[PDB]
C-alpha cells in the first residue's frame, strides 16, 4: 500500500520476463531505459518483454527513455596510458580532436571549450576527481593550473561550475534515440542536461515531429544554469528529474538539498511529476543490504514529497536488483505510512483541494477521478491525500503515465458516457478494485459539461 | 436584494389583489392567515386573491395558516362592570362556571383547573399582570395567595408556568380550520399552544388524516414548557416561531433574549426555518413610522440569524401596512448587507453543502444553484448563510412555495430535471435567465446524484 | 459578579446617603449629575452625600457631570394653550423672540435658523412629534409645510435631521457648570451634542483653564453631524456616550443600531470607555417592571461590547429607582455571564503584552489579572480584549482609581506606592488574596510597565496565590 | 549566523591551542573527549589547552566526556591471523576466554552471552560485517549458522539486534573515567549503550558520589532496547545522543530514520539538548570535501531540530579537521538560515510553557532580533529555545557550569554575570549587555524572560524593552 513510485533501470540482468515480473511484484512501477548504454535491439526487446509481461499478468507499468545527452569529455592519451597530474602544474586543454594527450595537455570533444570558459573559472575532471582553475585561454587552448593531485585517464567527464555551456539540447545520437522512442511509443522522455527553456522546447518539437506529442518530457536538472532557469524549464516540461550527483559536482554541496526540496516543492505545486534519481542505493550494486545513510536519503526524499524514486545501476547491472527494489519498496511503504495531507486559485484547485479535504472528513479510503489527460488525478494528488486515487481513463498513454504519479492506481475503461455513468461505473470499479469495500465512502472527481483540462465536479458516494 | 423573508398577516385592509401585489412589491414573501378571528369565505377569498396576483404577475409566495389554539380565561363578573383586587389576601379558583366572584374567589373557563394544578404552582392573570401561588387543593376549589397587587378584569388570560394544562393543541374550530387548510392546499401551518413533542405529533396526524402530509408545521414556542421541550418540538417540527411577547409572560425578562437567540441558533443548526413574530413593529399599527427600539430589535433578530420576520397587526388591521412592510424590508436589506457567512458524527450532506458554500465564497460566486425535491438541500446550503443567492430548482410546487420562507433562496418550478449534467445545463440557463448572474460569473451547483431524495452529495462549479 | 458598569442619574428620591448606599449595593458604579436640572447647592449636596457614603462604607464610585448643551426650542404661544397644526398648511418659524406664537407661526431661540436650514430640509418639533418640510426661507422667517397633524406646545425641542447646526460647543451656563465640576473635582464630563472635534477641544481647553486637565471628557453623539465626524471626536475624546433616542430622531431609524454597534466597536479598539444611554428602562419610571424589548436592548447593547449602561430618569425622578438598578444589574449579570474574549487573529507593544496577558490568563485558567497603572491606560488596554478574569487595578492616583470604576470588569484599588516590579508582584498577590475575588492556589497574571514612563505597558508575569 | 552548535572530537591533529583556536573560529562550540582511546594525562592536557585558549580569547565552550562503555567482543585467533567463515557453516561462540579461536569457534568476553541470547536470534560480528543465526545454545557454547561469507579477525565488536543484554551500565574503566570527569569538572558526560532508566540512575549516583552533581548526562541511544525505553531514559537524562551508526546495525534500517526524528522531537518537547552523532562527515577523514549525501544527512538532521551536530574522527585523526568543521559550520549556517519558528498549536501545559511560547511569539511579532534570558540552571533558555526562535537567545547567568553547558543549546549565547538583584535590575543589565553584545542595536525590540518571585526551575515573567 505504498504511494511513492519506483523507477527501475533495466539492463541485461533484469531484462528477462521472469525478472521483470518479479521486479514488478517487488514494487517496480516504471522501466527506465538508459541510452547511455545499449543498442536499439536490446531496448526494443526489453520493451517487448515488459509489455508482454504486462499483457499476460495484468500488471501496470510505464516505460521511460532516458537520453545519454550531450557532454564534455576528455579524449585519448598517449599509448592509452593514464597520467598522474600534480598540484600546481600547468595543465592545458585543446579543442583539437586529433590531439593525443599526455601529462602536459589533453583534448576535449567540445568545440566551445575555449569560448564558454573564462580566466578564473573552475574545471572539474572525472566526476570532480581532479579540479583545475583556468589561468589563461589562448587560441584553441585553455591553460589551467592544477589545484590537487590526481590521476587522469581516458574519456573522463568534464564539469564547468557556474558556466553556461553552449552545448546543443540534443546530441546527434539523442535525436535518433528519440525517434526510436517515438517508434516504440514510450510514455516518458527524460531529457539530460536541461539548462533552459529552448532545450525543452527543442525536445518537444523533436518529439512532435515524429508522433510523440503525447510523450511527457522529464527535464533533468544537472547544473547551475538549469537550476537558475528552473521555473521556465518546469513550466515548459511535464516533469523534473533531480540529479543530485551532478549537482553535487556543479553547485556548492550545502545547496543541493535545498535545490532538491525547492524543485520537489515547485513540482508539487505545479501538479507535475518529479523524480529523485542518482546516489540512491548505490552500495547495493555489490552488497545485499543498503547503508543507513542511503535509506535516510531516500526516506527524506520521499518526505520532501517526491512522486517517484529511481534505481540506477542497482537494478540494471548490479548483483542484487530484487533486493534493492524490495528494500526500496519497504522504505517507500514505511515513509508513506506517516505522511499527511497538505491542505488567484482557480476552479480545479478549489475543487480538488475541497475533494481531498472532504475525503479526509468522511474517512474515504478512495478518491475516484475521471480523467482524459491525467490532469485531474495529479490535481488531486497535489495535496497528498490519505486516500488512494483511482484514476479511470479511456486513454492508455495517460493510464501508463499516471503510473509515475504518487499514490494513484490508474485503470483503463471502455467509456464514460456521463457524470452519473461515471459515478455508477466508478462505484462498480471501486468495489472491483478491492481498495474499498461495502460501507466505505468514496469521493468522485470529474469534469462535467467542460472540455479536457478542467476539473470542476466532486461527488460523495457510499459503497 | 434582501435575503431575510417577510411574513405578512393579511386582513380586510390588505386582502385586495392590488394591495397584495403592492405588499409583494414592498417585500412580502409569505401570507399569514390568522384564524383567531374570521370566516372561511374571507380567508378563502384572500388565498384566491393572492394566488390570482401570483398567477398574473408571476411572483412567488407562500401561505401560512395560524391556528388560534385553546386558552384559559377568567369568567363573567358583576353587571359586566370592572373590579379591583388586593395583595397578600386569600384568592380562590373554582372549576364551576355558574360561580361569579369579584374578589376572594373566581371561576375559570377551563374544566379541570382544579385537577391538573398542584400545590405550589403559580397562577398568572392578564398577560402576567397579577401573580398568585397555589396554597391548597380541595374538592372543586383551589385556594391561592396573592403575591402582588393588581386590578382584576373580565375574562382575562391565564398562564400556568410549568403546569400541564392537558388540553389538546387543537379545538374543533382549529381542527376544521386545519382541514380547511388542507382543502385549500396551504404551504405552512403555524401551530399554537405547542408545549411538547406530542402536541406537534397530533397536528401532524390531523394533517396526514386529510392529505396534508407534505404541509410543514411551524411550532409556536409561546410558553415555559414549550421552551423546556424545545429540542423535541424542533425535532418533530419543520420549523419554529419565536413568540417573544407570549414567553415574556411566563419567564423572566432576562432570559427571553437568549431564549430567542438559542432557539434561532438551534433552528439554524437543524436546517429548520425559524420566525421571529411578536412585538415587531407594533407602533406602526397606529403610526406611519416605527420607533428606534423596534427597528433595533428587528435588526438584532436578523443578526441572530432568523429566516423570516412577521408583521402581526401592522399588515392585518393596521393603518400603515404597506409602510410597515417597506420599512421592514429596508431594515432587512440593511441588516443582511453586513452579515458574513457562518461556516460550521459528520455526514455527507453537511460536508458537501459547507464545502459548496466555502468554494462559492472562495471563487466570488454570486449564485449557488440547487436541485431540490423536498427542499432540504436549499435549506442545507442556507444553513451556512451564503453570500450567494440560492437558486433552487424543483419539480415540487409545494416545496417551491415552502422555500419562499427560507432565507436567501429563490425557488424555481421546473418541469423536469433528468440528470446531473441536465441539471447543470438547465441550472446555467435559468441562472442566466434569472438575471442574478451573467456571462463570466462562476456558479456552484449542488444536487443529489444516485442517492435518495433527502441526501445532497454533489457540488459542481461552472462558468456562465 | 457583573462586569458591565451602571451609571445612575441621581435625583431627589436618590439624593440621600441611604438611597445612594442602596443604589451602590444594587449595582450602581457611577453617579450622573444632569445639569439640565438643579442648582449648584443641590449637585454639591449630591456629591457630598455620595462621598460620605463612599467614606463610610469604603466602597469606590465615580462622579460624572452631564452638561445641558445648546438647544433650539420653540417659544411661548397665545394664551399658553397648545395649538393644533394640520398637514400641508403653511407654518413659519421666526427669529423674533418677542413674538407670541400661534397656529400659523412661532418664535425660536436660535438666530441662525434661517441660515443653517435649506429648502427641502426637514424640521421636527417636540421629539419628532410634529414634522415639517421647509418650503421657503425669507428674511428672519422659515416657511415650512406640516407633514403630520399634532399639537404644538410651549418650550418644545427642535430637531433637524442631517443638518449641521452652527451652535457653540458650550452654552453660557455650561462654562460655570464645568467650573463647578472642576471645583468639586468630578471624574468625568459628559458633553452634550458634540458635532465635531473642535467642540471637544473647547471643553478640554475650558477644563484645562480651571485645574480640570485630568478630567476625562465623554462626547455624547446625538445627531447626524456628530456621527459622521465620529472618528475625530473619538480620537479627541476620552470616551463616548451613545444617545440612541436623540440619534433616532436625527438619522434614519434602521441606521441607529449600526451606528451604536460601529461606535462601540471603535471605542473598545481605541481603549476608551463607551456608554449606552438613552431609552434604556424609561418604562420603569411609572412601572415596577421593564418591558421585554428594553431588556433585549440592554442585553444586545452589552453584547455589542459596551463598558457601561446608563439610567436617565429611572434613577432620578422615577417611582421605582432601586428596582430599575436591581433589574439592570441582573440583566448585566445575565448578559456578561455568556460573553467570551476577543483574541485578534493595528497594534504595538502595549497591545501585544496585554493581549498576551489575557491569552495566558485564560490559557492558565486565571480568574484574576492584576495591573499596575498610573493613568489607567494598562487596565483599559487589558480590558480591550474582554478578559474572563476580573481586572484588579492598583493605583497611587485617586482620579484614575475613580475613573477606572467606569471601565468594564475593572476593580480599582488605591495603594500607597509601588516601588518596583517585584514589589508590585508582592503587593498585587497580597491584595489579590485580600480582595476575595481570588483564592489560594489560583493563578494570577500581573501586568505592568517596567523601566518606562507611565504611558506604556510592557511586562506580564504569572504568579500562584 | 548559525544557531546549531558543533561538537568536535579532539585528537592529535587538533590538540594544540593554535588548532583549538582555529577550531573555535571555524565554529567549534564543544570539545568531545572519546575515552575509547587515550590516557588521563592526554585528556587533561586537552582540557588545559582548551581552557587556556578560552582564557586568552575570552571565548566560551563546553567539555563533553564520552565513555567507551561495555561491549561484547570476540577474542584472539590462531597465530593472530584472520580466518575465513563461509555461508552455511556451523559456527560456535564460547564463554571460555582461554580458548584461542579458529574457523570453527571463538570466545567472547561477555559471560551472559549464553543466557541473554536465544535460538533464532541474529549475531553480528565486526560492525555487522559477518552475520550468524543462532541454531542452538549448550553449556558455555552458542552454536550458530553463518549467513554470509566473510573474514573474522581479532577483537571485533558483537551486536545482538533486539536482544536485552544484561551488561552493566558501566564498565570498570568507565567508572574511573567518570571520577576523572568529576576531577576535571567537565560540563557533559555522554554515557554509552544506555538501554534503560536504571543505567542512567547508576551513572547519576556515580557522579553524585564524586561531586559531579552539576554535570549533565547525555544518554547515547545505540540499540532497540534503549529505543524502546527512550521516554524514561530521556526523563532520567539531561539530554540524548542519537548514534545512527550503532542503530543501523541493531534495528531495521528503514526504522533508523524515524527513530532519529522521533527522538529529536521528544527531546525538543522535554527542553533537553540532543546531539546527532556518527556517520556525519566521515569521508572527510581522507578527503578535503564531504559528499553530497553527507551534507544532506547533516542538513536534514538539523532540519529535524537537533541542538547540535558532532564530529568523530574528522576532527580527531583526520587529514582535514579545519575543512570538516568549516563546511559543517557552513551547512549549519545555510540550514539554520531558512528554518522558521515552531509555536505550540498532550493536553495541559503549565506556566513556563505559556510564558516562553508567548515571549517568543511576542518577540516574533515585534521583529525583535534578540531574546535576553535570566537563568541559574539553564532551563529558561532551553525552554525558550524549544520554539526555535528566529531571535538569538542571550542567556545571562551567575552559574559558570550553566554558562558553559548552554553553549550546547541551539541559538543561545551564554553570558556569565556577577549578580542579578531584581527584575528591574535584570532588565537594566540585560539591556546593557544586549547593546554590548552587538546582537541588538539602539531602537531594537528585546524580550526579556525570567523567573520573578519564584524558586529555580520556574520561568514566569516576560518583558518587552526598546534599547
Amino acid at each position: 500500500m505504498k504511494k511513492t513510485k519506483i523507477v527501475c533501470t533495466i539492463g541485461p540482468k533484469t531484462e528477462s520476463e521472469e525478472m521483470l515480473a518479479k521486479m514488478l511484484d517487488a514494487g517496480m512501477n516504471v522501466m527506465r531505459l538508459n541510452f547511455s548504454h545499449g543498442d536499439y535491439a536490446e531496448h526494443g526487446q526489453r520493451i517487448q518483454n515488459l509489455r508482454n509481461v504486462m499483457s499476460k499478468t495484468g500488471k501496470t507499468a510505464a516505460i521511460l527513455l532516458d537520453t545519454k545527452g550531450p557532454e564534455i569529455r576528455t579524449m585519448k592519451l598517449e599509448g592509452g596510458n593514464d597520467v598522474s597530474l600534480k598540484a600546481g602544474q600547468t595543465f592545458t586543454f585543446t579543442t583539437d580532436k586529433s590531439v593525443i594527450g599526455n601529462s602536459e595537455m589533453v583534448a576535449v570533444t567540445y568545440e566551445g571549450f575555449t569560448t564558454d570558459l573564462s580566466v578564473g573559472n573552475t574545471v572539474l575532471v572525472d566526476d570532480g576527481l581532479i579540479g583545475m582553475e583556468v589561468t589563461a585561454i589562448e587560441g584553441n587552448k585553455v591553460i589551467c593550473k592544477v589545484l590537487n593531485n590526481g590521476d587522469l585517464g581516458e574519456n573522463k567527464g568534464v564539469n564547468l561550475p557556474g558556466v553556461s555551456i553552449a552545448l546543443p539540447a540534443l546530441a546527434e545520437k539523442d535525436k535518433q534515440d528519440l525517434i526510436f522512442g517515438c517508434e516504440q511509443g514510450v510514455d516518458f522522455v527524460a531529457a539530460s542536461f536541461i539548462r533552459k527553456r529552448s532545450d525543452v522546447i527543442e525536445i518537444r518539437e523533436h518529439l512532435k515531429a515524429h508522433g510523440g506529442e503525447n510523450i511527457h518530457i522529464i527535464s533533468k536538472i544537472e547544473n547551475q544554469e538549469g537550476l537558475n532557469n528552473f521555473d521556465e524549464i518546469l513550466e515548459a516540461s511535464d516533469g523534473i528529474m533531480v540529479a543530485r550527483g551532478d549537482l553535487g559536482v556543479e553547485i556548492p554541496v550545502e545547496e543541493v538539498i535545498f535545490a532538491q526540496k525547492m524543485m520537489i516543492e515547485k513540482c508539487i505545486r505545479a501538479r507535475k511529476v518529479v523524480i529523485t534519481a542518482t546516489q540512491m542505493l548505490d552500495s547495493m550494486i555489490k552488497n545485499p543490504r543498503p547503508t543507513r545513510a542511503e535509506a535516510g536519503d531516500v526516506a527524506n526524499a520521499i518526505l520532501d514529497g517526491t512522486d517517484a524514486v529511481m534505481l540506477s545501476g542497482e537494478s540494471a547491472k548490479g548483483k542484487y536488483p530484487l533486493e534493492a527494489v524490495s528494500i526500496m519498496a519497504t522504505i517507500c511503504e514505511r515513509t508513506d505510512r506517516v505522511m499527511n495531507s497538505r491542505l488567484k486559485l482557480r476552479i480545479t484547485e478549489a475543487v480538488c483541494r475541497g475533494a481531498v479535504e472532504t475525503a479526509e472528513k468522511l474517512d474515504a479510503p478512495l478518491i475516484v477521478v475521471a480523467t482524459q489527460g491525467g490532469k485531474s488525478a495529479r490535481a488531486v494528488r497535489k495535496y497528498f491525500p490519505d486516500a488512494t486515487i483511482l484514476a479511470l481513463t479511456t486513454n492508455e498513454k495517460t493510464a501508463h503515465q499516471l503510473v509515475l504519479s504518487k499514490g494513484v492506481v490508474p485503470q483503463l475503461v471502455k467509456e464514460i458516457t456521463s457524470t452519473d455513468d461515471f459515478y455508477r461505473l466508478g462505484k462498480e470499479l471501486a468495489l472491483q478494485s478491492g481498495l474499498a469495500h461495502k460501507g466505505d465512502v468514496v469521493v468522485m472527481v470529474s469534469g462535467a459539461l467542460v472540455p479536457s483540462g478542467t476539473t470542476n465536479t466532486a461527488s460523495v458516494h457510499v459503497l
